[PDB]
């Protein structure tokens, strides 16, 4: 289409290239979520990773001429990603039927690993555990349901969600904890292997935003 961009496929999943819920973040990268049971992996969610574009190249700066395959392996990289004060949104799609407590218990453990890693899982951040599993408690996420995890700021995580892949017009749940924010959004960057496939990407789609 020209200099216009379109949607981006991942895995039969649309995402727009652009989100703007006042100011327009763009799709950094996108990629899936497995799950093992048993000895079976399967595809679970499809996620996708925004910011504003021309604001995280200003914090970004240092890894200016990286090649993406260079940035997957520095996990520096991904950290600052994460701490940037900048707005960035997490855009989740099951692939899969999920019922909340199933989305919210592996990923809340993912989180908590994270945390826990760091030093970083005391009594607050428990709590936010705790408020984020009560939010998701009695949901279900059938095919093409969509979660909206958006840190406002870094303090602040909003979560939103739909039945389809369009926007709600207000938070849901806000949680103001911001370690238990930046651990979970670093897992929906895919951090310490949950997922691989949206590390790469969004490698990808920083390291043309820094060229550009
Ligand atoms: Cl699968
Ligand atoms: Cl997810």
């Amino acid at each position: 289409h020209g200099m216009a961009v379109t949607k981006v496929t991942v895995d039969g999943i649309e995402f727009p290239p652009t989100i703007t819920p006042s100011k327009s973040l763009t799709l950094l990268g996108a990629g899936v979520r497995g799950i093992q049971i048993e000895g079976v992996e399967i595809k679970v969610t499809a996620i996708g990773i925004y910011a504003e574009p021309e604001v995280i190249a200003s914090h970004l700066q240092k890894w200016k001429g990286k090649s993406a395959s260079e940035l997957v392996e520095d996990d520096g990289f991904f950290k600052d990603l994460v701490q940037a004060p900048v707005e960035k949104l997490a855009r989740v799609t099951m692939l899969k039927p999920l019922t909340g407590a199933q989305y919210s218990g592996k990923v809340g453990e993912n989180t908590k690993d994270a945390l826990k890693a760091l030093g970083k899982y005391s009594e607050a951040e428990e709590e936010a555990l705790e408020e984020f599993r009560e939010f998701f408690k009695t949901k279900s996420f059938p095919p093409g349901s969509t979660i909206f995890f958006h840190l406002s700021s870094p303090s602040t995580l909003q979560i939103s969600f739909s039945t389809d892949g369009s926007l709600p017009e207000e938070a849901e749940a806000t949680i103001e904890n911001a370690n238990f924010a930046a651990a979970l959004l670093g897992t929906m960057l895919g951090k310490n292997g949950v997922s691989p496939s949206t590390k790469a990407s969004v490698a990808e789609g920083i390291s043309a935003l820094l060229m550009k």
